[PDB]
């Protein structure tokens, strides 16, 4: 628990340009590991903001024309700024729509860290064109997913699912923490993207320490708190998880982290 | 409690283009209970999440320039689609704005259930029992109508039903109505004339669950209320939902 | 607890013009204490709305080129309808487009509360004639001329003739995002269509907000921030006159 320690006494500035599903619940998950959340999605303060945060995080979930080009800009934005970004391109395999957009980013900016499930990871690097060799139709697990978007992007990938995978340069990594009852709170997967970011403090090229660490509060969290006498299914978990985040500590996080190289 | 267990292990997808104080609640409400929901409110990706989708909601209640022509082309792919569409004109009586805009939408759209308030029916309808202005409304757009008052009414074809479940704490939280729109949507599995057996489940399972939560011992008010009203529909049995179910046909 | 009790009994219809991330928490809020929330951001209804309203939170947390004009429009509706606003320059100081924003804001409109913290109030008035909140706070009267309230560990609030200091709540408010902003649509629910509130109201509005807090933050099933926020609901849903009375803290009042 070395990085958490360091976000609760800095409270690293955050800024999130996220889905508006999940901005609240996202903005109270930083607060709970004392991050400093900021919903900016104005291009005009974008230069002075990036100045001070130490990460920014792009989720498409509502991706619309309003939102386009103004994610372009302030991707450029932090990348002249030297600002991390941490990118989650959620729902991509389900529309060309999409998968344009992300395509568009991703040949626009360098990105920090690129975090999907399986699905959503597959489909980036299969509309790439670039994996020649590779059946997309034969069941690919998420290991090798997340070695060949790390290939084809030289960026952190982290695949969430039932385990979830995190390669970073020639690093895999393996963690087996967590609880089904995150899948039925809509926005914990595009808070665990806000969490990675607040973990990174301005590193563009993170630690895979660091988003081991971030992958595993989230997690360890999550478990804990289904196990609570007051847990009583998804609604009561919501409030739970964010205690357990603001509450975990290090002897928790070390006696339940479950993790596996390679 | 039929059509719940089919969203329990099929986990439709719901796309909900919907209000801005209530994407997260809807959203949870539908996963609560199995769904699968989706805010996708973006025309140019539409016509392939519709294709692929069980239902459409479209709630008004933050209506502004930026969704009005929006709204209207993704009415016109969803019908294009076959997808079914529910209906939520929110607050539709307090503006001309918004009266000029659900008149518009229901002459460019054929929805599959329209739900209100009294008030809102009646607004629609206008420019008084609900079950009188729900036959009244149906008579005007040929589609299920649910008034959601304290009693609820439900009207299709010719059967209209009345039915007497909730907590009185279900109107201190915002977008508890809101919900109910989006979990009607999650009952809908692609019919555009849907059953009216389906619509009485989807009403009584969010009522019956609230009316569940409430009792709880944990239940302090408002804030409270809301996490398990959540956990009651997450958990909710055919035990429960058929001792407690309260229906009268009109 | 006098006027409370009104919002309890004539459901007050508030309307607000805030940021994406509390819009949902704002509205519980507003419901809580008996209020009637509306979200809404259409000029195109704001006539209609506002002749009705009893008050308008306009909150800047995630202004962008869409919202710029059409907040200036609503505010000047609001200005001609007579309906009272509750400005919250949120992050004011953390960007010259949110400074230049608000200063043409205050020129377009009169609004009736500002509501900051203080280093939101100090960049305010930072280009003018010219450290402590009360300070500020009276600075900031003199120029616009309007109400000001200050949170923070102690808030105050300069009305009229007075200044008065305030010393409840809760440090987990500060972990809950939107606890400033939902304070907005407190006092916004507070104001009964008057353009110059009493200072009575705005204490009140602040006083209930904050010892919900407190008394949240008590029970036995407050374990944290996450806790917290569905505790103060509630507890704004139950607040007594016994439980205010019996709380409140005001430090100080000058004048
Ligand atoms: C976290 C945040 N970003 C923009 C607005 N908000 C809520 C007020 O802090
Ligand atoms: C339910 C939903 N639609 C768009 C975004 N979200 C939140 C989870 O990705
Ligand atoms: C509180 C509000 N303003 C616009 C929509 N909503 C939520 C449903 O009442
Ligand atoms: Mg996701
Ligand atoms: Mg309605
Ligand atoms: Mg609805
Ligand atoms: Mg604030």
């Amino acid at each position: 628990m070395n990085y958490l320690n360091n976000i609760r006494i800095e409270n690293p500035l955050t800024i999130c340009y996220t889905n508006d599903v999940v901005k609240n619940f996202t903005a109270n998950g930083l607060l709970s590991i004392g991050a400093s959340p900021a919903m900016s999605e104005a291009p005009e303060e974008a230069e002075e903001f990036y100045k001070v945060a130490q990460a920014l995080l792009i989720n498409i979930g509502t991706l619309t024309a309003q939102n386009e080009q103004d994610i372009i800009a302030i991707a450029q934005t932090a990348n002249e700024a030297g600002l991390p970004i941490v990118f989650d391109p959620v729902a991509v395999g389900a529309s060309t729509y999409r998968k344009q957009f992300c395509k568009l980013l991703l040949k626009s900016a360098k990105v920090s860290v690129i975090k999907g499930n399986a699905s959503e990871i597959l489909a980036l690097i299969d509309d790439t064109a670039t994996m020649k060799g590779t059946d997309s139709d034969a069941n690919l697990d998420a290991v090798t997913i997340a070695k060949k978007a790390y290939a084809i992007y030289k960026t952190a990938i982290v695949i969430t699912g039932k385990e979830d995978v995190i390669v970073q340069g020639d690093k895999a990594i393996v963690l087996a923490n967590g609880s089904p009852l995150l899948a039925r709170v809509t926005g914990a997967g595009c808070l665990l993207g806000g969490i990675i970011a607040g973990f990174l403090f301005r590193e563009t090229e993170p630690d895979i320490e660091a988003l081991i660490e971030a992958v595993s509060v989230f997690n360890i969290a999550a478990e804990v708190a289904a196990e609570n006498e007051n847990c009583g299914g998804p609604g009561t978990f919501s409030p739970l998880l964010l205690d357990t985040l603001y509450h975990l500590n290090e002897t928790t996080y070390q006696q339940r982290i479950r993790i596996q190289e390679v």
